[PDB]
């Protein structure tokens, strides 16, 4: 069927939308190239439609039947629990998009009489009716860009109301953040932090005797889901032991918004009808995980590639196996295509065998490698620069809910670019407006989190280790890579940021507390009279176990 259908009405912003970046002394210091940095908005959306509008074609067969068993009989094992209309309400952001009912988010984390009652009535009808199609309205993503040698069209978000979304928590948070583990083991990317990420793919890299790995990109994963899919998961669902009302819910809201349903604009006027997934929901993650490692699982047998090793993030994918020729890996990999073709996950870009672990692209990252105060060769997770600096810029000329800058640190704190540009820029402003202790939202794999910046020593040697603030040497690719994004942004040389981090570094130490842990730890790299760093107290005294569990992207989570 089609992915897509549309009546004609407009996908209308929702207030102003701003797509230039906006002149601020402070942006400047970050990149002298602003107009390089761009927003999209809705005036874009029509364009995507256009791409991500089209007919859906699936085969299936053996193969596909075969692992989906296999995956059914895992899931078996799982007890999910139903959780609490307060459990769920307090996992809503305080930012996320209020109710059409009179309600938004604040009332629900305040368990408000009239936000509490409608979810009451929300979820109701959900053991009720069992066919009504729920309304979910649609939106044209703002997200920031460089521009690429033109421009990126919108992305489209489809969300159902604030009380549908509690309903889906309390039906499906348990499921979601512990299935995908039990199906999948070690194949599930967010059970990962960057650093165990760079650990599997190294060790799954050198199990084989001569590694051959791709990334594998399907267009437009979204729509290429099928109504037989959506169906598929939620078979999948269904084999964990359930409260009653938690199954009929997974089954209505299976039948009623999963597998598609009415589009409205802001302006409330009908759009049209969905067909596949929705990004807007809580089985977004869990669902494109399940949904790509089933089948590119089948698509390895079908392809006879050999002894192959999934690592699946949502719709993202990186298959390891075992190379049987050069000629025969480019024969495997076309099959495996195909294999995919027919399951209705087309690619947008061909893949390629790569048989070199820091060719391969995956989450929009790679792993390098560079060396310790020791010397000793360490591997981290790094990624081109690009938008996140292009953001970090952005992030700096307009105040913005969420911080890319303070998520990249975090999840990039061992790299080149990150610890050189990102801490610098951003620890210096921080200072000049005093406000080191002021706790930020962030985004970890969807899922939002307050972090405050003076705790960024620990959490990074948590995650890190304290090589992440010794790394030295990096690779040639990785220095050119990240030299390249530099000038093209126009990004002041090595000199002028060496120059403002022993600045900052200097005006943090003369504060002591943990803002001189900040100085001593992230800004080692500027003075040449290194600093024997030890391990930090509130290091191990650290529980950053929810962060690396499962992935929320667009399930509307947040974990106080
Ligand atoms: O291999 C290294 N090993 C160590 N350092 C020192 C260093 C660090 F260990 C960590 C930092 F957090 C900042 C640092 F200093 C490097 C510093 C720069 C560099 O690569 C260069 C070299 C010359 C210019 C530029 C450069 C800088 C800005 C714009 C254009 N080119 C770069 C760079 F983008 F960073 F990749 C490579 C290395
Ligand atoms: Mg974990
Ligand atoms: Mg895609």
């Amino acid at each position: 069927s089609m992915s897509y259908t549309w009546t004609g009405a407009l996908i209308t912003p929702c207030a102003a939308e701003e797509s230039k970046l906006p002149i601020n002394p402070l942006s400047n210091s970050l990149l002298r190239h602003h107009n390089m940095v761009y927003a999209t908005t809705s005036r874009s959306a029509s364009l995507r439609q256009k791409k991500v509008t089209f007919d859906r074609l699936q085969v299936l067969d053996d193969h596909y039947r075969d692992v989906l068993k296999e995956m059914k009989a895992k899931a078996s094992t799982v007890k999910a629990k139903l959780l609490s209309i307060e459990e769920a309400c307090k996992l809503t952001p305080p930012h996320s998009a209020k109710s059409k009912f009179g309600y938004g988010a604040k009332d629900v984390r305040n368990l408000s009489s009239r936000a509490v009652n409608h979810i009451r009535s929300v979820w109701e009808d959900l053991l009720e009716d069992t066919e009504t199609p729920i309304d979910t309205t649609i939106m044209a993503k703002s997200e920031v860009f460089c521009v690429q040698p033109g421009r990126k069209p919108a992305r489209l978000i489809v969300f159902p109301d604030l009380g549908v979304r509690v309903c889906e928590k309390m039906a499906l948070y348990d499921v979601v953040s512990t299935l995908p583990q039990a199906v999948m083991g070690s194949s599930y990317g967010f059970q990962y932090s960057p650093k165990q990420r760079v650990e599997f793919l190294v060790n799954t890299w050198k199990s084989k005797k001569c590694p051959m790995g791709f990334s594998y990109d399907t267009r437009c994963f979204d729509s290429t889901v099928t109504e037989s899919d959506i169906r598929v998961e939620e078979s999948i669902y269904q084999c964990c032991d359930l409260a009653p009302e938690a199954r009929q819910a997974i089954r209505s809201l299976t039948e009623r918004l999963y597998i598609g349903g009415p589009l409205t604009n802001s302006k409330g006027q009908n759009c049209g009808y969905r067909r596949c997934r929705a990004s807007g929901v809580l089985t977004t993650s869990c669902g494109n995980t399940l949904t790509c490692y089933l089948k590119a699982t089948a698509a390895c047998r079908a392809a006879k590639l050999q002894d192959c090793t999934m690592l699946v993030n949502g719709d993202d994918l990186v298959v390891i196996c075992e190379s049987a020729g050069t000629q025969e890996d480019a024969a495997a990999l076309r099959a495996f295509t195909e294999a995919m073709t027919r399951y209705s996950a087309p690619p947008g870009d061909p893949p390629q065998p790569e048989y070199d672990l820091e060719l391969i692209t995956s989450c929009s990252s790679n792993v390098s490698v560079a060396h310790d105060a020791s010397g000793k060769r360490v591997y981290y997770l790094t990624r081109d620069p690009t938008t996140p600096l292009a953001r970090a810029a952005w992030e700096t000329a307009r105040h913005t809910p969420i911080n890319s800058w303070l998520g990249n640190i975090i999840m990039y704190a061992p790299t080149l670019w990150a610890r050189m540009i990102l801490m610098t820029h951003f620890f210096s402003i921080l200072l000049a407006q005093e406000q080191l202790e002021k706790a930020l939202d962030c985004q970890i794999y969807g899922a939002c989190y307050s972090i405050e910046p003076l705790d960024l020593p620990q959490i990074i040697e948590r995650l890190h280790g304290l090589s992440a603030f010794t790394l030295h040497s990096y690779s040639p690719g990785e220095i050119n890579r990240v030299a390249s994004c530099l000038r093209k942004l126009g990004v002041p040389p090595l000199r002028t940021w060496r120059h403002r981090a022993r600045s900052v570094r200097a005006k943090l130490l003369s504060q002591g507390g943990r803002a001189a842990t900040c100085g001593r730890y992230l800004f080692n790299w500027a003075v040449r009279t290194k600093l024997k760093l030890t391990p930090i107290p509130a290091a191990s005294q650290l529980d950053l176990s929810g962060w690396f569990v499962a992935g929320y992207s667009g399930g509307d989570i947040y974990h106080s």
